[PDB]
């Protein structure tokens, strides 16, 4: 009874007007079926000389519309994402991932659909289970006479030559185009000629502006025109508009396995080329290869073994050699040409790559030659990685001269024939050089960080300080993994007392070896217990804002340390509902709870041999919630902000998925290493018979990060044998660097890596088991993981036999779509108590009225001014922040301040690393909007900062002025500087006020 069928025609086109369907292809037959049980709408179809199959989601379509035509009653399904299109090579009535099949490739030019209706039959009209959305006009239209290639890459748009526009502008409209805002074929050589006859920026905020509508703009001329007859009015100009040298803009471009994707010139960390090539910056993409609803490409869509030819030879479905030829020879848009660049580990993990577009004075051969001298490599994959290593997001530092820098020898050690490097990947560096460092990095030149993960040169590791003078900072024979003549020293980041969090993995690897569930219960308890307190005490709001980074939740930590609450503010009470939401959320769907005893730190060597073999130092920062309770049986020293563990402490890192990647150690406190000024490293033994970060899951201080807890309750008594790595030593053939090895190996990885299969099937045998860690089944795919990990080395193939991968799905992942069972272990009785509270502590309806009221104290007397001089600065931030939370798909203001969003996207309600890329690029955004804004208010007298700060709270809160606004978070965005006149308000300033 999941059966709704019909077999009609099919029109893929446009609309070029309200009523005015355009189509460019026309195929008959076409058998279009329904089922809501997974939100699909299918479209079986016959073309010339084979089957086919459009499969479309709900959480896709725009609109759907009905008779509306001559002969028949159709449907327009305006799509925001092109529909999957599979095909048949097995034999059965086993499916397929193939591009598209229309001659002229219409299948992404054409972003409309209509499915007529069989009038001769009109079997059953199929409005059941679609989402209808207004009524149309009437039948439809013809001419449609593109006929172009555009490079295989389609839908694009050019100007024509009789015209000259920036190139963001062009990239602007094409990503219009893709969204569906903008008509194809409607932008005609009027249309480029009244955008040239505007500026640059009032094109951005028209396009901002317009891309908010959720239909067509079918008369664009009369859009722009009235809008540069508005923007031109509300004031002449404006002030300063960018002032600082901020993060670049990236133009993302998706690739769809049947159509290209634009995406607007966003905010971003750079990495090195880019901001050395500065302003061919506008050349360089950012280009990922995703599936066809910007889900992640999914490795059974490069190659299946249908079952029905179930052999080996996985055959490299046509989506393969698509992206391959488009990934050798390049696609034209517009202007400029695209050829291929590089790519780095994370963007190979991300499934993305840099694409150039080379011209006269630059080419990506010249790109790769400043790079390095990468000429003599005879291995694939090292080449790679290795070419990849320049490509990280970092906060370029100034260059390091070659009398600097000097090579110290590397600490080696062999047992019994087997060799061991002690440091690779982490060198000295001088405090002054250090202070210096982090000086242009943001950071408190008082307290540099210990340490600091970085690629330089041909390096890749960690460099941590050192009292020691008479240098700048280290070299190491372990770190060079090319050769290149780079002088300038990124930073990927550096080290921070980050809280603990025990993922899923992590406990999981306690559970297995004795520690019992009850404590992980407790400590889930107390998290919730204080999540639930923060919602109405000063305390325990404090508490749970103390462990979420962000400049958000230091704001708000002022603002609770003054006095405030959120029954009086409203801006507090959003910012803390939008915290305690996420962080229950989060709670629940990845058992990402608090762990109040531990830290996560990145890894430290010892240097000077003086500690020995199975005890580490450790000396972290006491936090907030422990400058009350100072007296504990794990501190050795003391000196007020800062302290020392010393109890048996274990440590390990994710992912981990062996039983003894973790390893408990005991704790020293050296005085001289102490005395050395290092901080929040674990530092490590320089001796010993074997590398104790070696004996971890892979094992290296190659800028890793290990979680490492004191807790007496989560210690283990006895652990097992670390393991060994020795698995690849690679070396194959083809004796040269050619561009076509790194195209082939780079898809290699795409089509063979499962990392996240081989976690989650890890997880799910070790909750099915008695052992949980020391199953059969669970050693092997330990094993395969780090082999699979193994391919940013060697390149061997990622195998993930059948026989393993779970068909079945316990409860704790909450996915709706596969065959679920309740849990018995561990983490599934958490997230069962997790739920269970929830539902159970669901009650917030009885708080109250929390409506707020303007506080008749945070004012200045004399503000009676600066409420026009104010109100525009506010109106156009309040406009910035609206665009950023339109781009983002964010809609309200706490979703997209927390950096998190409510309403989620198809794309990330599935992957977890891609959304934490999109969370930790909106916090990069949100964070150089803030920066703006205190400009804003620097540019100001600064003996008129209080009086400016306080007309924007009286504009934003007080009900006479905020009525229609839907924005209170703009004053407290410099509360550093607001709040404290509140000191002023209550320091003698009334009879009694506060003394």
């Amino acid at each position: 009874l999941s059966l709704r069928a019909a077999s009609a025609s099919l029109i893929l086109g446009n609309r070029v007007a309200e009523r005015e369907l355009e189509v460019a292809y026309s195929c008959d037959g076409v058998r279009a079926e329904v089922i809501p049980r997974m939100r699909r709408v299918d479209l079986y179809l016959k073309h010339d000389s084979q089957s086919y199959k459009l499969e479309v989601l709900f959480e896709d379509i725009n609109e759907c519309f009905g008779c509306h035509l001559d002969g028949t009653g159709a449907i327009l399904l305006q799509l925001t994402y092109a529909p999957r299109i599979h095909i048949a090579i097995s034999g059965s009535t086993a499916w397929v991932r193939a591009l598209d099949f229309t001659p002229n490739s219409s299948f992404g030019e054409c972003s409309t659909l209509v499915l007529k209706l069989s009038k001769g039959a009109s079997v059953s009209y199929i409005l059941e289970s679609l989402p209808f959305s207004g009524e149309l006009g009437e039948l439809a239209i013809a001419s449609m006479d593109v006929f172009g290639s555009s490079s295989n890459v389609v839908p694009l748009v050019d100007c024509p030559n009789g015209f000259s526009v920036p190139y963001e502008v062009l990239f602007r409209l094409n990503s219009l185009v893709h969204m569906g805002k903008l008509v194809a074929r409607h932008v005609n050589a009027d249309l480029f000629k009244v955008l040239e006859d505007l500026s640059i920026d009032t094109l951005r905020r028209i396009f901002e502006k317009m891309s908010k509508l959720k239909s067509t703009c079918y008369e664009p001329l009369q859009f722009i025109r009235h809008e540069a007859h508005s923007m031109n009015m509300r004031k002449k100009a404006l002030s300063n508009k960018r002032e600082s040298g901020k993060l670049m803009r990236c133009y993302r471009i998706h690739i769809t396995p049947s159509k290209i994707y634009c995406l607007g010139p966003e905010e971003e960390v750079s990495n090195y080329v880019v901001k050395y090539h500065s302003e061919y910056a506008s050349d360089f993409a950012r280009v990922t290869f995703v599936d066809e609803d910007w889900s992640k490409l999914s490795p059974n869509a490069l190659s299946a073994r249908t079952e029905q030819g179930f052999f080996s030879k996985p055959l490299k479905t046509g989506l393969y050699h698509r992206i391959l030829s488009i990934l050798k020879e390049g696609f034209c848009i517009g202007p400029k040409k695209y050829e291929f660049l590089a790519f780095s580990a994370s963007q190979l993990r991300g499934n993305s790559v840099w694409m150039f577009a080379s011209n006269s004075s630059l080419t990506a051969e010249n790109i790769r030659r400043w790079m390095g001298h990468f000429e003599d490599i005879r291995s694939v994959s090292k080449c790679a990685a290795r070419m990849g290593q320049l490509f990280s997001s970092s906060r370029q530092t100034f260059e390091v001269s070659s009398y600097d820098v000097e090579v110290i020898p590397d600490i080696e050690v062999t047992t019994d024939g087997t060799k061991y490097i002690f440091s690779d990947g982490i060198g000295k560096i001088s405090t002054r050089f250090a202070r210096q460092v982090a000086k242009l990095i943001g950071l408190d030149p008082a307290h540099p960080p210990s340490a600091f993960q970085i690629r330089y040169g041909g390096y890749k590791g960690v460099i941590t300080i050192d009292p020691t003078s008479f240098f700048n900072l280290s070299l190491r024979p372990s770190m060079k993994k090319f050769e290149s003549k780079s002088t300038m020293l990124n930073i990927t980041n550096w080290s921070k007392s980050q809280p603990c969090y025990v993922n899923r993995e992590i406990i999981s690897l306690l559970s297995t070896l004795g520690i019992k569930d009850e404590v992980f219960e407790s400590m889930q308890q107390d998290d919730m217990h204080e999540s639930d307190g923060m919602l109405t005490n000063k305390e325990a709001a404090l508490s749970v804002l103390g462990k979420i980074g962000g400049g958000d939740t230091k704001t708000a930590a002022d603002m609770l340390l003054q006095g405030y609450e959120p029954s009086s503010e409203p801006y507090l009470l959003m910012i803390l509902k939008a915290h305690r939401a996420n962080r229950l959320t989060d709670i629940r769907t990845r058992c990402k709870i608090h762990v109040q005893k531990g830290r996560v730190l990145i890894g430290c060597l010892d240097e000077t041999c003086k500690l020995e073999y199975g005890q580490v130092y450790i000396r972290i920062t006491k936090n907030h919630k422990e400058q009350k309770y100072s007296e504990q049986p794990f501190f050795c020293n003391d000196d007020g902000k800062t302290a020392v563990i010393v109890g048996k402490v274990a440590i390990t890192k994710n992912p981990c998925l062996h039983p003894g990647d973790v390893r408990v150690l005991e704790a020293v406190y050296d005085p001289g290493l102490d005395a050395r000024g290092l901080i929040d490293c674990v530092v490590f033994p320089q001796r010993g018979e074997r590398p104790h970060p070696n004996e971890c899951s892979g094992g290296d201080l190659d800028g890793d990060l290990f979680f490492i807890t004191w807790d007496d309750k989560l210690i283990p008594e006895k652990v097992d044998a670390p393991m060994d790595y020795t698995a690849t030593r690679p070396r194959i053939m083809d004796h040269a660097v050619t561009l076509e090895e790194i195209q082939k190996h780079f898809v290699s990885y795409m089509i063979n890596d499962t990392l996240g299969a081989i976690s989650t099937a890890h997880l799910i045998h070790a909750d099915r088991d008695p052992l949980k860690a020391r199953s059969p089944e669970c050693v092997q795919l330990a094993a395969l993981h780090s082999m699979a990990v193994d391919f940013a080395k060697t390149g061997a193939p990622a195998e993930m036999p059948l026989a393993l991968r779970p068909r079945e799905f316990p409860d704790f992942m909450e996915r709706w779509e596969r065959p679920m069972y309740v849990s018995n272990g561990v983490l599934g009785k958490l997230y069962r108590a997790a739920l269970r509270h929830a539902a159970d502590a669901a009650a917030l309806l009885p708080a109250g009225p929390p409506s707020c009221v303007y506080d008749p104290d945070l004012e200045v007397a004399g503000f009676d001014e600066f409420l026009d001089a104010a109100e525009e600065r506010y109106e156009a931030y309040a406009e910035r922040l609206g665009a950023l939370m339109t781009y983002y798909s964010a809609e309200r203001e706490d979703e997209i301040l927390t950096g998190n969003i409510r309403n989620k996207l198809v794309y990330l309600r599935r992957d977890n690393k891609r959304y934490f890329e999109m969370k930790d690029r909106i916090i990069a955004a949100v964070d150089a909007l803030h920066a703006e804004v205190r400009g804003w208010l620097r540019a100001c007298k600064e003996d008129d900062a209080s009086r400016v700060a306080s007309a924007w709270y009286h504009v934003t809160y007080h009900p006479d002025r905020r009525g229609e606004k839907r924005f209170w978070s703009f004053p407290w965005i410099i509360c550093d500087t607001l709040l404290a006149i509140k000191a002023a308000r209550r320091c003698r300033k009334r009879v009694e006020d506060a003394a």
